[PDB]
């Protein structure tokens, strides 16, 4: 401006509406994906510090980097002569890509989450399989995690197929990591060589990286202490190879949230989220819906729609309509990507908004209305398309989601809004 200081509601009123916008948007709806949450003021403030201004490679910063580093392995209750962090990433995919950079060789050998498979019949990852298939593949990496498993990952299992075939053993814990800060779930860090993870899904935080790698003594041959070796191999593959500097501003932002992680109340709020995806769960048992797993142990659910006689595709766009957004998901033995047989919900965006169990069962009451209006469209509709046209242009149908959605929403308005107050 004149000085730089102007507020952006005086600076630039377009810019300032569509944010109001966006907020009452965030505020009316029932935020269901299972990857999503709220972000913090406070972690928002040092994202949009003086820390914006300072260019930095390779006082104050340097300062910041050593504390977010200190903070990510206390949130993690971890020993710095055992496990050391790079807090530099930009995002998730940068953690990720770096590790398999820094470990493997061209066309070395890996398995992961589709690859070794869930059993079917018990919706678990079918952990006999992948021990066989891996004594055939000898794959050097072996990645734990997934974004739609509503279990508890054996990493212990998996310790022992890659203590076998001599695999590195990567945990990719973005989803649940939070829970894993709080101590409400078991640990990988207790099994695994190297554990990555995002900042804005549990950790409720911005949107950034961290890689975490064993360091320190490996074992003692019976040179003397052998040594892990993963450290100059994950910081080389960060910077310089797949970066330029770190953004400070942004590491300070996750340095907050890793603190915050740390607190009494952040338990309380993991431990209340683990009790909010369980009620979820119940609700829907108890209104004849089938749960991939049949329930929970984390923060989300899985529906197969299937014997309901719906889609996840068809269920996710009813819900969005009515201020409930939710994600379509692939269930065992489903043949389509397009109209996957399944719907995955969470438990952590409205629990940062101080939903209870009972809430939790009406939200449940509010997605089966929903998935009522799915049903009766899809039995006067044809193709995926015609489903999602009707929607718009059935008077009838337009006329319930209205009523459904000013519900949602008087009912969602009610509730408290983690970040700043208007925008």
């Amino acid at each position: 401006g004149w000085t730089g200081q102007e507020s952006l509601s005086d600076s630039d009123p377009e810019m300032w509406e569509l944010l109001q916008r966006e907020k009452d948007r965030q505020c009316r709806g029932l935020e269901l994906i299972a990857s999503e949450n709220f972000c913090s003021r406070a972690a928002l403030e040092a994202l949009g510090s003086c820390l914006n201004n300072k260019y930095s490679e390779g006082e104050v910063v340097d300062e910041i980097e050593l504390l977010c580093q200190r903070r990510a392995l206390e949130a993690f209750d971890l020993d710095p002569a055992q496990w050391g962090v790079n807090v530099q990433p930009y995002s998730g995919s940068p953690a990720n890509l770096a590790v398999y950079t820094a470990l493997l060789q061209p066309h070395d050998r890996i398995m992961g989450l589709d690859p070794y498979k869930l059993n079917p019949k018990t919706g678990l990852i079918d952990y006999n399989q992948l021990a066989l298939t891996a004594r055939l593949f000898r794959p050097r990496l072996i990645i734990a995690g997934t974004s739609a498993y509503a279990r508890l990952i054996d990493y212990a299992r998996m310790r022992e197929v890659c203590d076998e075939v001599k695999a590195h053993l990567l945990a990719d814990m973005a989803h649940i990591s939070g829970l894993v800060a709080a101590k409400v779930i078991p640990s990988p860090f207790k099994h695994a060589d190297i554990v990555t993870t995002t900042t804005h899904k549990t950790l409720r935080g911005t949107r950034s990286g961290l890689i975490f790698y064993r360091k320190g003594v490996k074992a003692v041959d019976p040179g003397r202490e052998i040594p892990y070796t993963f450290e100059d191999r994950i910081n080389f593959a960060v910077f310089p190879s797949l970066q330029g500097g770190p953004h400070n501003h942004a590491i300070a932002a996750v340095a907050v949230a890793l603190k915050q992680a740390c607190t009494p109340m952040f338990r309380e709020y993991s431990l209340q989220v683990l009790k909010n995806a369980r009620a979820m769960a119940d609700a829907l048992l108890e209104r004849g819906y089938s749960l991939v797993s049949g329930g929970t142990d984390n923060h989300l659910v899985l529906v197969d729609l299937r014997p309901k006689g719906l889609d996840g595709a068809r269920a996710e766009r009813v819900l969005e309509l009515v201020s409930i957004t939710a994600n379509k998901n692939t269930c065992p033995g489903d043949r389509s990507a397009i109209t996957p047989g399944g719907l995955r919900l969470g438990a952590p965006a409205l629990t940062s908004r101080q939903f209870r169990e009972d809430d939790f069962r009406r939200v449940v009451d509010f997605i089966d209305e929903g998935v009522n209006i799915g049903l009766e469209v899809k039995s006067k509709t044809a193709k995926l398309q015609d489903f999602k046209s009707f929607l718009l242009k059935d008077s009838e149908t337009s006329q319930r989601l209205a009523n459904l959605r000013q519900r949602v929403e008087q009912f969602a308005r009610a509730f408290p809004m983690p970040g700043f107050d208007e925008h």
